[PDB]
């Protein structure tokens, strides 16, 4: 029962985030969710508590998408499909983009969410590389930067050009495909330690 | 007087760009003057506000980018010239968080800004078109892709931090690889912005 209201607050907050960024108060989230103000406060005493819950919820969402991508028949199509689904979340919602990348997070819940997501990202990259589709320099830590890159397009271009991020996402994915005439990427992706220290 | 005023202008801009790499846009007008070895009154009369200093830096930055495109067109190979130019362009904002904020987070207008953009844009088109006509660069590419290469590589440095100061070069190389013309590639479904669109976005 309380878990149902918890999901409704998160879903209502993500809807408001696409238009209002992070400016919406807990009262406005409660109205949009159709819940009493005390119900949102009993679930999330502060906005930072709501912000962290949305971040962890977004990671759990990426995990389910990565698990679905690993069920696809072709590992390259699974990789491209996952990148599409991942980047769309933050490229079309400036509030989520601010939480995902322009925010530092920590604590037990955040660590447990990253612990589930990071190995799934590794398996998606590993499978496409083993079948010869994805270039061998690729890493699981390239995935967050695909989200950062596509989100920065929408942040700069604005809502008038709301689809422009798809152009540069397609360019990025094409640059990741393995070709014979490709030079080794001189700068390696961040390792597990570096990507951890970057977003905390 | 024109030779001396031009020297003090380049002095202030170079000192501001050097401070902005470390402090972002937090450096004050007085700190810029001390770093330039110029009197506070001289810099203050030239730039009474931080916003005036940001516009002169931005206009100077487009002039620097115009010179880089000019040099790139003198390279013997059109693809190496395109690669070299994109590297030189992105390095400006990918290694200086203050310049990155001025280039893509501030709004810019006025006669000097419009005149600078009008000289830069056809030079960007010539670098792109040369590599396209040789069969290296994919036909969908446009001059208006160039500012987004700066935005994209800049967001890498913004997210990764100064401890990972070279990471932007990795994703730049990925972007450049994805711009190659291929006999078999799917056409980019979303077109680059036109001049009217990229002027409104800036």
């Amino acid at each position: 029962d309380a878990e149902r209201n918890r999901k409704r607050v998160i879903a209502a907050a993500r809807e408001l985030f696409a238009v209002h960024g992070l400016e919406s108060t807990l009262n406005e989230v409660a109205h949009h969710a159709g819940l009493g103000v005390g119900t949102v406060y009993r679930r999330f005493p502060t906005k930072e508590a709501l912000f962290e819950a949305i971040y962890v919820d977004g990671m759990d969402q990426l995990s389910g998408l990565a698990e679905a991508a690993l069920r696809h028949e072709n590992s390259w199509e699974g990789f491209e499909w996952f990148v599409h689904q991942m980047c769309e979340i933050t490229a079309t919602n400036r509030g989520l983009r601010e939480i995902a990348f322009s925010k530092a997070h920590g604590g037990d819940h955040v660590e447990a969410g990253r612990a589930r997501l990071l190995p799934l990202l590794s398996k998606v990259v590993e499978r496409a590389q083993e079948d010869g589709y994805l270039r061998p320099e690729a890493s699981a830590t390239d995935m967050p930067f695909f989200g950062v890159l596509t989100g920065a397009v929408s942040e700069f271009a604005g809502e008038v050009n709301a689809d422009l991020w798809r152009r540069y996402m397609a360019i990025l994915i094409e640059g990741m495909r393995r070709r014979d005439d490709q030079e080794r990427l001189e700068v390696d992706a961040l390792d597990e330690a570096q990507i951890d220290a970057a977003m905390t």
